[PDB]
């Protein structure tokens, strides 16, 4: 009751909502992320790939205690780490992970400390892949925190959003496969859907 609101920042509760709302908006993008898969091999998969990274983190908040950052925090990394199905799993899974430590000490989710977030699981995504390859997930990730402008959270998560929109498009002049198959990158496609969905929880 004396806990007011914060125009511009997300409680615990409302973050484990932003990831449930955006695995939700996710699904409708699942077959074309797989159609575009063509790197490291074209199996079409990327899309059910991440959706099941992203359903798995979804089951653990469930779980959880989100009245808690650390258990919101925990849930989303631990989940996700599970649910981590390919290369584009494993990636995503440990992008959150630096996302969650981000979290991890604080109290709500603002937009200094998204931006933060962003930052840190991109770093964390790029630390885990043994050898990364640019015009991927990692370029885009790393350019949505990069990008990442401004203090209330629907700014930074406007910019962040087209900043990765701009890498992705520029994913096939760094990667020759994709070029050769018309395509942007489908793991950085995916990366850009789950920021949009983070937008439309926030909108
Ligand atoms: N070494 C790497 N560096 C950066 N990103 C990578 C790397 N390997 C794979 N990826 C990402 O993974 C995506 C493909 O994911 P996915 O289809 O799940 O992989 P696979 O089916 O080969 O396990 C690629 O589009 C790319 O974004
Ligand atoms: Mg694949
Ligand atoms: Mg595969």
């Amino acid at each position: 009751y004396f806990q007011g609101h914060m125009a511009e920042a997300w409680g615990p509760e409302a973050v484990a909502e932003a990831f449930r709302y955006a695995t939700r908006w996710f699904q409708v993008y699942v077959e074309e992320l797989n159609a575009l898969n063509v790197y490291p091999v074209p199996d079409g998969d990327t899309g059910t790939n991440m959706l099941h990274t992203l359903e798995a983190a979804r089951r653990e908040l469930d779980l959880a205690d989100t009245s808690r950052m650390d258990q919101v925090a925990r849930a989303l990394a631990y989940g996700s780490l599970l649910g981590a199905r390919g290369n584009s799993g494993v990636i995503l899974s440990q992008i959150l992970r630096g996302f969650a430590e981000a979290l991890k000490g604080k109290r709500a989710l603002d937009g200094s400390l998204l931006r933060r977030a962003l930052r840190m699981g991109a770093e964390s995504g790029y630390k885990a892949v043994m050898r990364p390859v640019e015009g991927t997930i990692l370029t885009v990730a790393r350019a949505a925190g990069e990008g990442a402008r401004g203090e209330a959270l629907e700014e930074v998560l406007e910019t962040a959003l087209e900043a990765a929109r701009e890498a992705l498009e520029r994913t096939p002049e760094l990667l020759p496969v994709l070029r050769q198959a018309g395509v942007v990158d489908a793991g950085g496609a995916g990366y850009v859907r789950l920021l949009e969905g983070m937008r439309g929880y926030a909108l």
